[PDB]
């Protein structure tokens, strides 16, 4: 669930920026995505998008399109590290890993303010 994804971000990069700073960034962090990723962080989002597209195709998710957005999974946070618990079913587990990888990718990427809330219909 997107709400959990938000908490993961709070897990890997504590006390830096609010969730909204990674919700509308570059050509990929935020509704839809197209063009070339403006930077490494944007690149994290591009992969996350694909991951979500893969979840919708994954047989384990029964073709329920909104699965990666609302499906509730089980994860853990400790020492700024996120892990997906084993008590997750196939679909939930895949979605959890999509977010897990993204959260860690964000934390390992520099944040460029000039790429926040940009005009996608010009830079993408
Ligand atoms: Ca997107």
């Amino acid at each position: 669930h997107l709400i959990q994804f938000g908490n993961m971000i709070q897990c890997t990069v504590p006390g830096f920026l609010s969730w909204i700073k990674y919700a509308d960034y570059g050509c990929y962090c935020g509704a839809g995505g197209s063009g070339t990723p403006v930077d490494k962080l944007d690149r994290c989002c591009q992969v996350h998008d694909n991951c979500y597209t893969q979840a919708q195709k994954l047989p384990a998710c029964s073709s329920i399109m909104d699965s990666p957005y609302v499906k509730i999974y089980s994860y853990d946070c400790s020492e700024r590290t996120v892990t997906c618990k084993a008590d997750n079913d196939e679909c939930a587990a895949f979605i959890c890993n999509c977010d897990r990888v993204a959260a860690h990718c964000f934390a390992a990427s520099p944040y460029n303010n000039n790429n926040y809330n940009i005009d996608t219909t010009t830079r993408c």
